[PDB]
């Protein structure tokens, strides 16, 4: 009894729009460890459903397009924008990363490469932040910029990033 939502990072994807084939590609870490993962190709559209925030995101190749996030606080914000770009596949994503990727869970089980990703992001954030890039942002009714220490501005955001309002 089957729903084409998926679950990734603690939020329900739903896919709004596009299509993807996938091909497994090696990718090299900053932590110069190489990294084999599963790279979708295409562009699609996203809503995110989390607990403590939405989202809707488009994407292509390796690339976030955009994002808009809803969040109750700046670190639920923060919880959606991780989630979206480590699902987005971006080579500054992989080349922020500062550690070994060989987390296991509780039961000694290796994490899939996409979960490594988010359980090394989700430990600390500040590379990916830092390096993921930001852009002068217009002032569009509705929407405001978010730093990359995730705190509002109207004038400058992360790249691709918007918070609802
Ligand atoms: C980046 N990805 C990830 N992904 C989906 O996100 C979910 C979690 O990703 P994952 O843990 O790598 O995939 P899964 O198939 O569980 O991995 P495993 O290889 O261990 O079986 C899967 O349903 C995967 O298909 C995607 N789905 C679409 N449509 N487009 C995308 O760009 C992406």
């Amino acid at each position: 009894r089957i729903s084409s939502s998926f679950s990734f990072g603690g939020f329900t994807f739903k896919r709004t729009s596009g299509s993807s084939v996938t091909k497994e590609e090696e990718v090299l870490t900053g932590n110069l460890q190489t990294l084999k993962i599963r790279v979708h190709e295409g562009y699609e559209e996203f809503t995110m459903v989390g607990q403590r925030a939405t989202a809707i995101l488009r994407k292509a190749t390796r690339r976030l397009i955009q994002l808009i996030v809803s969040g109750r606080n700046e670190q639920s914000i923060a919880e959606a924008i991780i989630v979206a770009m480590v699902f987005s596949q971006e080579d500054c994503m992989i080349k922020a990363v500062r550690g070994d990727l060989n987390f296991v869970n509780r039961a000694n089980q290796r994490l899939n490469p996409m979960h490594q990703l988010l359980r090394h992001f989700q430990k600390d954030a500040k590379v990916l932040f830092q390096n993921w890039g930001t852009e002068p942002i217009d002032n569009v009714m509705g929407m405001i910029g978010i730093l990359p220490d995730m705190t509002p501005s109207t004038e400058m955001s992360l790249r691709g990033v918007r918070v609802s309002k």
